[PDB]
């Protein structure tokens, strides 16, 4: 018994004692078998949501309308699912009926409270061979939930399996069915695919399969995707950095309309382009400017070089480290640090409050930062004063 | 800082550091103030669901569509809710806007990471006085969510507060609006109200208010409800035992159609009647019969006397203890224990398999139980054999 399932063993036990019968199901079994780090432990039972909400103290009702209940056990969250037949939903007592409904074979395994692998679908084979195959006709299943395709391809990104000949085919043939699946749902899938350790050949595949030109803004970029192979994807740390390079390697013009089609939250689509930009503007890592760094702010700066990295081949290590230095020597690091107040500039140049004031301070920080004038009140005063009679001699 | 919030303090802290601002909200504050045992710790913040899913590792998405996110922290489950205005939902930054939307004042409190109570609605007053008052016009709020009434009455059950004159009034005037709220939702509320420590005057109130005759099967039972006052509700330990007595004191004829209207699960409505029945059939605690006990099975037996208790005044203590003895002396306690097999009765009376067989075994347990014949094979054989030539001499 692996500690993953060890603590999770209770869930089963209590479900068995109340005469219910339960199994470990899903990837957790796969990962265990495959020999991956074990993800979410998932548990499937013949006990109805209501029976599970009676047995366990903490019970979160996520969607008792389609089988699942989240059971807080011993300080974790496990997803217990009453066996079902994907028709509304129909609940059975046949575990075999349940496995029978899942996307692919690697997923359709189950292990008993004792540790005996229950594989009525050749999951065990699939894994040794490392192949994503459909549970039943690949055709019928994609008709049963089109999204099942995207993920067949994400799995390729996430595990590094190959697709099954008849399964892959089925995708190109049934490609259209995607436009029927909500964008929201497509995005989360794209966003895991992207973080694959095999992303590199997931994306291309996304193309060789019919799947391209049904996903947001991925019309006819076939060439771009296949090429995407050389990108060091897996050193991208973050979602932004992800979307970031994804754009770049598509060559995507305006990041904003694109990432928005993907129904991504603003804060990403904003910081997305943020970096996409700083990247175009700075073509070289040595070229970062005390101004520019201050402007983008450490975190983003680094993320820039890490995207750059994923494009170049050049390890970001040293740059990250040079930026981290520079940024902690920038005589200020935010605008709020500026020893001098917007009101100070008014009482100083004897003008009414207005538009000029911004431009003033605008050019004061760019002075403090580039080390031109200190960040003390007195000196910035003279600095301002003495640069205003300069703007009289010049015109 | 009370331990409840102590561990929960982290949730706030990390939401503050990422510049977000959060508060403890809800009954947890009420309970703390009131000086009750502290229930669910709840947290409200300006950070959107997505921001909360980014910051914390474990993040359960219960309904990010209306603000709430369940954040698993340090081994518990806390509900973080992005401030909102109950219009679809609109998210703000104003905590004051958030409090302003909640049902009643006791609930509309908030405490900061430091321990400073934030009461912009006189919750603190309401609690000292022990009064359930509406946050704003009692009228408008019941139009905003009719169910708010049921609970204004359950709260009476739960805490032992009185209703505010203008609030109580508003209920009778706006009584009708209930039929618009899903039964499912009414039941859960009734199911808490019933377990109230003040249940006794909650039920009556449920009547003096317009609330009666909008709840399942509670048409015109006004008299029955008011009388319901004398029942020792609070010693009812279980759901069944609850519905059980509720039926009884309403005098409800057929339990089955009634409890079912409440959209209660079967296993309850079944065990519900179960007891309701055993109760009508056995009018006296001394009258339990080795048969009857074996038949209902300890647990339910006790439950029966516990309901009887809630009706009589007589403490179940002794009976429960007498039952628990008798039942562990019953020479068998289930039907599966019977040393004699249905197949044994066939190969013994030389008849084909059929309906008589049940009737045979049926009268064998009742013979093993009442201590008439042993629960060994040999002796039951004889016992059966010698009672079949008895049924020849008799007719
Ligand atoms: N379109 C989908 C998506 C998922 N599943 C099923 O839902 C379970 C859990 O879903 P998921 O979160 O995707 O976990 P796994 O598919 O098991 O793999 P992973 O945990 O890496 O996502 C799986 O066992 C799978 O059979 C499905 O039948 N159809
Ligand atoms: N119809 C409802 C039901 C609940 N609430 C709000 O949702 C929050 C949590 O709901 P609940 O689980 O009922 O907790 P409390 O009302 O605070 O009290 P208790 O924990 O005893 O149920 C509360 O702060 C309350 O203001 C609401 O505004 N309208
Ligand atoms: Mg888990
Ligand atoms: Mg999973
Ligand atoms: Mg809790
Ligand atoms: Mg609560």
């Amino acid at each position: 018994m692996k500690p993953p399932f060890q603590e999770a063993l209770g869930i089963i036990q209590q479900l068995k004692q109340h005469g219910y019968d339960a199994y470990f199901v899903g990837g957790a079994v796969r990962d265990l078998l495959l020999g991956r780090p074990i993800g979410d432990v998932d548990i499937a039972t013949s006990a109805l949501p209501e029976d599970v909400m009676a047995i366990f103290p903490k019970t979160i009702d996520v969607g008792s309308k389609h089988g699942t209940v989240v059971v807080v056990h011993k300080g974790k969250a496990y997803e217990v699912t009453t066996f079902k037949t994907d028709g509304s939903v129909t609940f059975v007592r046949s575990l075999e009926e349940d496995l029978k409904r899942r996307d692919f074979t690697m997923n359709a395994i189950a292990m008993d409270e004792y540790g005996t692998i229950i594989d009525p679908f050749g999951g065990r084979e699939a894994i040794r061979r490392r192949i994503i195959r459909t549970v039943g006709e690949a055709e019928k299943r994609f008709r049963e939930d089109a999204l099942r395709m995207m993920r067949a391809v994400r799995f390729v990104s996430e595990l590094g399996f190959a697709l099954a000949p008849d399964t892959e085919q089925a995708i190109v043939q049934n490609a259209p069915l995607l436009a029927h699946i909500s964008v929201e749902r497509m995005t989360m899938e794209m966003e895991k695919l992207l973080g694959g350790p095999f992303a590199a050949r997931a994306l291309p595949l996304l193309a060789e399969t019919g799947l391209n030109a049904y996903l947001p803004g991925l019309a006819g970029k076939e060439k771009q995707l296949r090429l995407a192979a050389a990108y060091r994807w897996p050193w991208l740390a973050a979602r932004e950095e992800r979307w970031a390079l994804l754009c770049h390697a598509l060559g995507v013009q305006e990041s904003r309309p694109f990432l928005r089609a993907w129904k991504l939250p603003n804060k990403v689509v904003d910081e997305a382009g943020a970096i996409l930009t700083a990247l175009a503007d700075i073509p070289r890592p040595e070229a970062w400017t005390n101004e520019q760094l201050f402007s983008a702010g450490l975190e983003r700066a680094l993320s820039v070089e890490t995207v750059r990295a994923a494009f170049t081949g050049a390890p970001p290590g040293p740059w990250h480290e040079k930026l981290r230095r520079r940024f902690a020597s920038l005589p200020i690091k935010t605008k709020g640090e500026l020893a001098v107040n917007g009101k100070d500039v008014i009482e100083w140049v004897g003008k009414p409050a207005g538009p000029w004031v911004k431009e003033a301070l605008d050019a004061i920080w760019r002075a403090v930062v580039n080390g031109e004038v200190e960040n003390e009140k007195e000196r910035i005063y003279a600095w301002l004063m003495e640069r205003n009679r300069t703007r009289e001699k010049n015109c």
